[PDB]
């Protein structure tokens, strides 16, 4: 593996989005998942719809959290994900209204990083693509970071409240960074990304939960 990676520079990530009041994160996260393997495979990046998963994963819970792997579980059986323009984030739940006309992507399902590997995430990663993540998003030091790499030892990795995607990873001024991008705004983090700690056991759980879809 590469001793840096950003999938930004190489045309794989979409705009940084905004879940707005929703608890949709989870869907963020697996839509930009979705953008980078759609991207490898065809060339192609555009913007998936968050709202066809929010509406219908059925399992999921909308608003209310919901896991990724389960989000790419629907993409497969559904045999489609809506692009955004064809079902455009509102950020409340509805019912679903899936249309395989506007569909732009495809999964054959996914593969499950072992639990709080870092090493491994950084391999995956660097052959496969931006990769979902789920975190502590909790503390009052994410919620308002705005540059460096993050840390805080009050970061909990059994409280897994949010999910991410890693596009990338690398060092700053000695310390190993994961790159992350939030779905909370543009005008959140650093031009809506957070670098953080990386090969520091595991912090804010980055490992723990981490998937990519197969296409
Ligand atoms: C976002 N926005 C929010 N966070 C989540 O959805 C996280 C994303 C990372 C994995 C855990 C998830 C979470 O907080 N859970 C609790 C709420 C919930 C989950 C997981 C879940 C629900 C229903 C079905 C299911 F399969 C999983 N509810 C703030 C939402």
């Amino acid at each position: 593996a590469p001793d840096s990676v950003d999938y930004r520079k190489k045309g794989y990530v979409t705009p940084v989005k905004n879940q707005g009041q929703c608890g949709s994160c989870w869907a963020f996260s697996s839509v930009g998942a979705l953008e980078g393997q759609l991207k490898k495979k065809t060339g192609k990046l555009l913007n998936l719809s968050p709202q066809n998963l929010v509406d219908c994963v059925s399992e999921n819970d909308g608003c209310g959290g919901g896991y990724m792997t389960n989000a790419f579980q629907y993409v497969q059986k559904n045999r489609g994900i809506d692009s955004e323009d064809a079902y455009p984030y509102v950020g409340q739940e509805e019912s679903c209204m899936y249309n395989p006309t506007g569909k732009a992507a495809k999964c054959r399902g996914y593969r499950e990083i072992p639990e709080g590997n870092e090493k491994a995430l950084k391999r995956a990663v660097a052959r496969v693509g931006p990769v979902s993540v789920a975190i502590d998003a909790s503390l009052t030091s994410f919620q308002f970071y705005s540059k460096g790499v993050y840390y805080d030892e009050s970061c909990n990795s059994d409280n897994l409240n949010h999910a991410v995607l890693a596009v990338g990873y690398g060092i700053q001024k000695g310390n190993k960074h994961w790159i992350i991008k939030n779905s909370w705004g543009e005008n959140w983090g650093n031009k809506g990304y957070i670098l953080m700690a990386r090969n520091k056991n595991n912090a804010c759980g980055i490992a723990n939960l981490a998937s990519f879809p197969k296409m």
